[PDB]
């Protein structure tokens, strides 16, 4: 078997030629010539088996991929593993290899207008169809967001999304939150468990400041800091908004802030487009039931030359499948990877 930076890829026969490319948490990722269709692919080579978390992360990711099949969602081409459960240590994802993604743009390229209006449409076109079938990415952000040599985007990492429960997204103040701390939403530091789609467009929001000026719009370096990044451009949240925090230790925490005024979206950004600010606006509302939803994004004046409902794809079926153990994850994910065996 093939060896890259000190990992067997035991990828073959119809995987060939691996370069790496990069590593994380969830294992490593190389390309791969595809000795089948003639063309270089990522495949992530995942070890989750001794950590349940890790396991949980593996079947949302296939089985969610699986089901979904969108122009600007990452597909699952193929996933190698084993031939039982027993000699199964790994699982390899075989997914279409893209040229970059949104973080490594940002931090070296600026955004024209027509590329942030593009890239604003394919996002919410891919969350369009994610929302429809009831599920939320939940960890929305530039690095999630990859883009091939023409700028079309898939986006990607379904570890963390959810089907949307919004009759028990109540909780507590300060309640713990494990997506990405820059792009979650007031609503989760205040009273949110962020099971409904409105904390998705709160990412694209963010998402949407950041393209605007290559900086991250809400940097905050800790839990409440975030919360404190967010007020200090929206400001105070008005009296009706408070009035809809029931939770007193939320409520109360933020009556004793003292009153700052919004930062307008035209100051921060001055050589932006005033609809892209418009839509920005809508997006980084502070109460997420006042917050737009992906369809009227869609419609919203900023993409009128790219908005299409008809060439807008939902799913023909809401997705549907909890602490259960690692062993039993194992079983699953072996299950929903039989159908890429010979
Ligand atoms: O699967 C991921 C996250 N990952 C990691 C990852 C690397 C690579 C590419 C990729 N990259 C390029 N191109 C790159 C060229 C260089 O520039 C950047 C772009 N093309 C195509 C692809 Cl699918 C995509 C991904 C991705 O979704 N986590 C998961 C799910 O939460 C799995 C299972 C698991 C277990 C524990 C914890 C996390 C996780």
């Amino acid at each position: 078997p093939e060896m890259v930076r000190g990992q067997v890829f035991d990828v073959g026969p119809r995987y060939t030629n691996l370069s790496y490319i990069g590593e994380g948490a969830y294992g490593m990722v190389c390309s791969a010539y595809d000795n089948v269709n003639k063309v270089r692919v990522a495949i992530k080579k995942i070890s989750p088996f001794e950590h349940q978390t890790y396991c949980q992360r593996t079947l949302r990711e296939i089985k969610i991929l699986l089901r979904f099949r969108h122009e600007n969602i990452i597909g699952i081409n193929d996933i190698i593993r084993a031939p039982t459960i027993e000699q199964m240590k790994d699982v390899y994802i075989v997914q279409d290899l893209m040229e970059t993604d949104l973080y490594k743009l940002l931090k070296t390229q600026h955004l024209s207008n027509d590329h942030i209006c593009y890239f604003l449409y394919q996002i919410l076109r891919g969350l369009k169809y994610i929302h429809s079938a009831n599920v939320l990415h939940r960890d929305l952000k530039p690095s999630n967001l990859l883009l091939n040599t023409t700028c079309d985007l898939k986006i990607c990492d379904f570890g963390l999304a959810r089907v949307a429960d919004p009759d028990h997204d109540h909780t507590g103040f300060l309640t713990e939150y494990v997506a990405t701390r820059w792009y979650r939403a007031p609503e989760i530091m205040l009273n949110s468990k962020g099971y409904t789609k409105s904390i998705d467009i709160w990412s694209v929001g963010c998402i949407l400041a950041e393209m605007l000026s290559n900086r991250p719009i809400f940097p905050g370096k800790h839990y409440l800091d975030q919360l404190n990044h967010i007020l200090g451009i929206l400001g105070s949240p008005s009296q009706e908004d408070l009035n809809c925090i029931i939770n007193l230790k939320a409520r109360n925490y933020l009556l004793s802030l003292p009153h700052k005024n919004k930062v307008p979206w035209n100051r921060l950004f001055p050589n932006a487009d005033s609809k892209a600010l418009d839509l920005l606006d809508k997006m980084l509302t502070f109460n997420p039931h006042k917050r737009i939803e992906v369809e009227q994004a869609l419609a919203h004046p900023y993409l009128e030359q790219y908005y299409d409902p008809s060439d807008e794809p939902i799913a023909e079926a809401p997705f549907k499948f909890d602490d259960l153990p690692k062993e039993k994850l194992k079983e699953l994910i072996f299950e929903e990877t039989a159908r890429f065996q010979p």
